[PDB]
């Protein structure tokens, strides 16, 4: 039941090979640096690297993300890894697609209408789960694109 879905996690991995060659070098070379609390970059690291067909650091950049899950199951996912984990997906599935995306809108490769869309998505997952993360994300989501996602009436203090 597709009602109507906007990014997705190989979204982000379309908007990259449709990027430039070396336009995977540069972001990359500047992923090779990630953020306290980047969930999105790292991710994009590994998604990056296939771009250029050398995974094996894809492995690492996941492996370098023990908090996200979803970095966990991008490992298996195009690196291609022995699954080495279990048949299961994060609570980030779709959340890492709203943080990945953050960045993308960073350098002009896809519009925040995705990482909007995206954060949805895991607002409704983690709002339908009442996760411990919810509120969280309906203060994150906000907090970086800066808009009501969590379906506040706007004048909330």
């Amino acid at each position: 039941h597709m009602a109507c879905t906007g990014p997705s996690l190989p979204s982000a991995f379309d908007i990259l090979g449709a990027a430039g060659q070396d336009k995977l070098l540069y972001l990359k070379h500047k992923l090779k640096t990630p953020r306290p609390g980047c969930q999105g970059q790292d991710l994009l690291h590994a998604m990056v690297l296939l771009k250029l067909g050398q995974e094996t650091e894809a492995r690492i950049s996941l492996e370098a993300l023990k908090a996200d899950a979803v970095a966990r199951l991008v490992a298996r996912q195009w690196a291609g890894v022995d699954s080495t984990e279990d048949p299961e997906e994060p609570p980030d599935v779709s959340w890492a697609v709203a943080r990945l995306y953050h960045l993308l809108a960073e350098e002009k490769l896809c519009p925040a209408s995705l990482r909007d869309v995206a954060y949805q998505e895991a607002v409704r997952t983690l709002s339908s789960r009442d996760d411990h993360r919810l509120g969280e994300l309906q203060d994150e989501a906000r907090n970086r694109c800066g808009w009501d996602i969590a379906g506040d009436p706007g004048s909330i203090r």
